[PDB]
């Protein structure tokens, strides 16, 4: 869209000579939207004389001079722009690395015998070691049956627990049991083979490149009207970004500048001072990146049930022995990752893995340009970019492509297309495919709006898209559709509305979709009452 | 405010036809702002034709023929905009449920028996059970009089601490105590009826509406000058906000579309990644609701003194027999919000209720429109929406109706308007009550500035307000007031300005208000020296 | 840089008379940008007279007149524009106050006496108070030889750690252990001199003021062009920002307006709901202060190794008397501060410290005009703010000063200048300073961008640079330089590039850097195989 078009004289004041050397432009100042793919829509800038080396006109030399290339002839300086994608890319700071899934190993010695002393030389687990130092409380811990669960055991069955689920019945082993070497159990912390390197993100940073393709004629062009034939041309394609908000042509004639772009309406994912997993090695990879809220963590690893669990945490747990195999040792990235699988399963979103954002796919993110510990995010709201073009012209003119459009298809699918057809109201979210087609024989720019919904279906913001003639396009990554109710409903409507380049709808359709109750977590029954 | 206001030769290429239509409109770029809730001001764009069916003028039809609406004659096309409260609404993704006040019931078996075994078929406390499946550690724990705790308290009075308050003497029951019966206590997990969802907010999306109200002309208008009298015309509203960026005219003779707002400078709280409590159930009733930060929650339940504290974190609590009644389910949903209950009453800002945004009143948020399961805030931050209007016109002027104001009142209160007058420095924040009038006969907009404060006085953004001709406004929500000193002071002062629509100041005040030394966490005093 | 200039119908209907006053203004939307700090652009509004009362154009009284001041010549109003140092500034809220680092005082007592009772009127380590009332659980904790420690210690050595290292052994005192009076310790938990204030920080509000200079002529001004000589004016400064966006002339001839700012194109960084810790008392010195995320503290003090660690945590922690002194009383204000002293001489950035930030320097902050108790951070993104000037003039020119320049230095350097010449990959990030010279005889805005780097060079945005004639200027403060990749690199190249004020490159020059290759956290080796 074109915000302001007009005259102003533009003067410039020499640093070192102090000369004051004014020329009246042509001043616009434009909108280069999101999804602005393809060279849609032209502004034609009239020129009074072609070839002018000043950009000022008419020519100050003669045609008859073959060192004289001006001529005083009409033709446009044709001027479109396009945005490439989006990304908002945060900014990694390694933090420290975490183990996929430490495990505890129960060893059950046959001679009872089991040391788990601080100052032990020989333990029963070993010792853990960094740099030759020996690692603080890596040695584990010891486990002996209870006087008490001895004598329950022998005349029945001990109802306390065992953390090695030791036999404590005297005649398991009457010899070594009277003699007072009674079973016994070490409970050593393992680790897998697979270790991952936790980055802590940074402040997100919009990332695109706006291109301005000039069209500098060097010679004119050779009831229902038409558009001209080209002029004979030379092409120059100028770039603008947040790195290079600058830039002028060769020639001259037009100067651009990024202002910048005007706020989102949706707030980008709140992911800064999060911790991204990335897999320790043994084109990037982002399958099975992990992005982990601090509180998932314990950094010094000296509490238990956490992402970062270690020697102490596990060492000194309160009833250590009477707790089951692995307790302290839940919430590892092989649980958060494997209960993220079953959310997916379920039709939920995921809370860890890095795709809770995409929608599903691994394969949105692999278009990023960034290097192999970078990490980025498609933006889906508007982020309009404000561009000033001051060019040396006559005036101006816009001219914009309009060919219809049609809606080919529309579904609701849960995350990474599980079922299409619904999701579960407010414990998931749906996402909203679309595939639409231009029908005519110019590349042109639509927008797909989502509106008159049902009672509490959450507002969606619109969706721009530049499609080539005759070819079929659709939203990716698809919108995300929200329900401001538990309840199960069949038949939640929306109307899906294609607006042509010039505002006018050139298809509408009505997306129907259900909801399945919200399943909340069942209560526990019984206890004392 | 109007940014740009010219011409422009918009030209249009047909998709199938591929025929080019040119035609000259005048292009207006404008601010709708926060607060415009009125129509006070209205661009009138002047038309050299009326009933025109192309927008094209002069007349290409015969005022002759009946059949030929258009007339070659003047009248100007009336267009005013207003903009509906601006709301930042989060989705809801729930996670789990949280009990309102986990409580623990002690038992006192007059027969010494409990039975707190991990294999107990029976215990004291009993089992809690989900979905016919035994919830694991659910069956509480059990504490007993320890041999040291009988001696001590025969021969004297034990020091030590028992969580059951057992009466540990030998003669207080001399007979059981003898044969090893020593005085026993059961420790059971109980929960209050009350139990609520807890859901992840997601990222703020604004929301509004933008209305164009288009007086269409069908005939022409029937020292000091005065508004000619209106032309006979036909009224029509469009629509515009993100999720229908795009509004045309029936006759197309205007076309808008929303640009996009400016940054705010004031940043929205920072309550994504947080958990809404919402009561589970036995217009939306958002009081008792409460938005809380992560660390405040134990979401496995493993972790003791947190929203979430479950049934293993109750039974193996270190040293739990020695512990007071209740340890371990401190900070539940119930202590958080009666410790905001004590907040609210010493003149502090709750920490954990959705009213810690609004400044106390909870019926802000009921003039949402979103479904029961929603959550939004009023955005008091200026967000300035650019609306650009293509209008096929001659030319447009702007007519802004000004009427002058005062200020009746400008007080600073406390939170939920505990007392006025003042609040206490850095521990707590004021809000700025102002009370204005219209003292014209035209509806019209002001601005409140709050100015020339006293030293360390933080500065407070503007305030926009469309208020009708002769009639009352205030600010709602009020304004937020915080000192960067610890100082008890008795007139901290600012100026309170209203600007009129023009941008000359109608009424000032000073406003005067006390506060009160920060009452800082009292340091403990004693222990070793 | 102009978004729009051109004229328009300007009228306004009064609230009491209702009578019509319209004027033709001309209307100029311009950016003010963030290091716009001196007047290098003036804006000239051509006067068709002088010293008009109402602004109206020609004038309506006698030059013959003593008392008409109007004259009816020409002359130029001169409009210059200037943004006063950007601030994010954040509200505190004060929650609760921290030891520096609270310390563990163990004794040994020769009489081997220990009372560690709950209900205990004379404990080893003694009592804490909080207004005349006990602290519950401020009297430590007591810990004594186990019967098989004295029989290892007696005839070999114990491997068990005590948390007092005591000599279990027999023979160390044989009379006292025969009769039961075994070596004992009491484990006191005592505070450090220094106490910290921790306060909430809230949501960041950008604080500016922009200055415009207006120079009003009375009188007019007495091949290659030269500038005019100034016309006998009279200067006036108006001033706009959040708090005040509207302003307008003495004589009403301009009147300018606040509209809003962009969207930054990096977010600031997410330390709203992080508690910033100011030393507590014995120009504002922020120097010592610290920004934590809520996960480093224990609020309640029920926790271990947290920041708010109290005296249940102390008292009751498992196996308490078989840890290493000081257990539990890690992770504190002091510890913290030291492991990011430790980080700046390792190249790598604090993490808690708040200069963590600017780039190493504390002076940055210090120009900051907020009370002892502010918080505010240097914005180096870009913030263009849009601003309207409404002016009665016959038209506008815009005279910008172009001044040439040349990159006397730029280097990347580490965290607070450790050593320059590059960092380390992905766990620190390097500070790109520049050096630029202004090498013309007029004041000039320059831009630097840094840009065609070698892979897996994270994008820089672009900087703004008001520069002095014949003066010298850095960027202030440093440009941040990420990697994308892992490894050691010698020559990592970027251009660094110095534009004029026109879009023209003045200076270009080569940056290159080396990068150390992470080094990861190393994994323990070890344990049970
Ligand atoms: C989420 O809800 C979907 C639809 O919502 C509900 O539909 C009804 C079952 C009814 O309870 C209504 O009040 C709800 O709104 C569920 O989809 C439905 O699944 C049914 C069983 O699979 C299916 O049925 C028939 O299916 C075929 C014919 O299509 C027959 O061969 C078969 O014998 C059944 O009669 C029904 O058509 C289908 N409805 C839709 C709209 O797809 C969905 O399963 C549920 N999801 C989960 C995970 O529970
Ligand atoms: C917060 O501070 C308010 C005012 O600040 C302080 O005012 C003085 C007390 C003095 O110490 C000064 O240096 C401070 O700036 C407190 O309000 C004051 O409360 C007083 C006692 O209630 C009150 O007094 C008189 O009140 C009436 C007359 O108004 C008499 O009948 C009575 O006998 C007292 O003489 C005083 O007027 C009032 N001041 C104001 C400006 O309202 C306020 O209590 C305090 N808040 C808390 C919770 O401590
Ligand atoms: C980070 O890396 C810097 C340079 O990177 C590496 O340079 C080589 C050592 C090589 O391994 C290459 O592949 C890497 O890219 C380190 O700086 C280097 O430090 C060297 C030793 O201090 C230094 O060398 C010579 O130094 C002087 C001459 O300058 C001689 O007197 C001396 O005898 C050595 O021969 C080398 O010049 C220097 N390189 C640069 C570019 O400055 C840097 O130490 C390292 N940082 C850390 C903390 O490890
Ligand atoms: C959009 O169009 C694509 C086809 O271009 C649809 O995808 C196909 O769906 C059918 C039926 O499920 C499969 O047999 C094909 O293999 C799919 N092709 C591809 C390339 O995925 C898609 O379903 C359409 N979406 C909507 C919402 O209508
Ligand atoms: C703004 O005006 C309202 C009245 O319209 C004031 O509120 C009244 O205050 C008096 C005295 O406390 C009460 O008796 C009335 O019941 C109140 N009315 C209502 C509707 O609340 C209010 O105090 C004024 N505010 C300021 C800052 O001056
Ligand atoms: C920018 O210029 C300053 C000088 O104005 C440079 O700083 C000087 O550096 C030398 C050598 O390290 C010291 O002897 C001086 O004491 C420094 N002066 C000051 C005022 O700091 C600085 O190094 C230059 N920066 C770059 C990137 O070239
Ligand atoms: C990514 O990594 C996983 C690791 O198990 C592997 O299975 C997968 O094939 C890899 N490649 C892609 C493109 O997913
Ligand atoms: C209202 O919504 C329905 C679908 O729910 C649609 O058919 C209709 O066209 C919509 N009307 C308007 C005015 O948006
Ligand atoms: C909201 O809920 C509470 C629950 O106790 C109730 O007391 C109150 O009356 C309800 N209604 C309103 C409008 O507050
Ligand atoms: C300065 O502030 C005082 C009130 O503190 C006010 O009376 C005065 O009008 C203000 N002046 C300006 C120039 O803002
Ligand atoms: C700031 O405080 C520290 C406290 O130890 C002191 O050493 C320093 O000199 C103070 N002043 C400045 C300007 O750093
Ligand atoms: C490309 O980068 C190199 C430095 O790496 C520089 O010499 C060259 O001028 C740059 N070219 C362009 C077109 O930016």
């Amino acid at each position: 869209e074109v915000i302001a078009s007009g005259r102003l004289e533009k003067c410039v004041v020499d640093g070192v000579t102090e000369e004051l050397d004014c020329q009246e432009k042509v001043v616009v100042t434009l909108t280069v939207g999101n999804g602005q793919s393809l060279q849609t829509e032209a502004l034609e800038f009239s020129l009074s004389c072609l070839n002018s080396p000043d950009g000022r006109c008419p020519c100050s030399c003669s045609a008859a001079d073959p060192t004289c290339a001006c001529r005083d002839l009409a033709a446009p300086l044709r001027v479109s722009l396009t945005k490439s994608p989006l990304w908002a890319s945060y900014p990694l700071q390694y933090l420290s690395s975490f183990n996929w899934k430490p495990l505890e190993v129960i060893l059950r010695p046959s001679n009872k015998v089991c040391k788990d002393g601080d100052w032990e030389d020989s333990p029963t687990c070993g010792w853990f070691s960094q740099g030759g130092v020996r690692v603080a409380d890596s040695q584990g811990f010891c486990c002996e049956c209870s006087s008490s669960q001895v004598w329950d055991d022998t005349f029945g069955s001990s109802k306390e627990r065992t953390r090695a689920n030791l036999d404590c019945d005297f005649w398991s082993d009457p010899l070594d049991i009277l003699i007072g070497r009674k079973p016994v159990s070490a409970h050593c912390l393992t680790f897998d083979p697979q270790w991952y390197s936790g980055y802590e993100l940074g402040a997100a940073s919009l990332q695109f490149e706006i291109a301005i393709t000039v069209e500098v004629p060097t010679a004119p062009s050779p009831a229902p009207q038409f558009l001209s034939p080209p002029a004979p041309s030379t092409r120059e394609v100028l770039h603008l970004g947040p790195s290079v908000p600058l830039a002028s042509s060769a020639s001259r004639l037009l100067s651009a500048k990024l202002l910048g772009d005007l706020a989102m309406y949706t707030q980008l994912p709140a992911i800064s001072n999060q911790v991204l997993m990335v897999p320790q090695p043994p084109a990037t990879n982002r399958s099975a990146w992990m992005l982990l809220d601090k509180t998932m963590l314990s950094m010094d690893g000296l509490a238990c049930d956490k992402v970062g669990t270690g020697f102490s945490a596990f060492r000194y747990q309160p009833s250590g022995c009477g707790r089951a195999p692995q307790a302290c040792l839940s919430g590892q990235l092989k649980d958060l990752w494997e209960a993220d699988l079953a959310r997916i399963a379920d039709g939920r979103v995921p809370l860890y893995m890095i795709t809770r954002f995409t929608g599903g796919s691994d394969t949105t993110l692999q278009s990023f340009s960034g290097g192999p510990l970078s990490f980025a995010l498609p933006v889906t709201s508007h982020s309009q970019s404000l561009v000033t073009l001051s060019v040396a012209a006559d005036g101006v003119r816009l001219v914009t492509n309009r060919s219809p459009g049609k809606i080919t298809g529309a579904a609701v699918c849960r995350f990474a297309g599980t079922s299409c057809g619904g999701f579960e109201a407010v414990a998931a979210r749906g996402y909203i495919y679309v595939n639409i087609t231009n029908t005519g024989r110019l590349d042109s720019d639509y927008t797909l709006t989502v509106s008159n919904c049902s009672s509490n279906v959450r507002p969606i913001e619109a969706r721009t898209l530049a499609v080539r003639a005759g070819s079929a396009a659709s939203l990716d990554p698809p919108m995300e559709l929200y329900v401001e109710d538990q309840a199960a409903a069949a038949a939640r409507t929306c109307t899906v509305s294609l607006y042509d380049s010039v505002g006018a709808v050139t298809d509408s359709l009505t997306l129907s979709f259900y909801t399945n109750a919200t399943q909340l977590v069942v209560k526990p029954s019984g206890g004392y009452n």
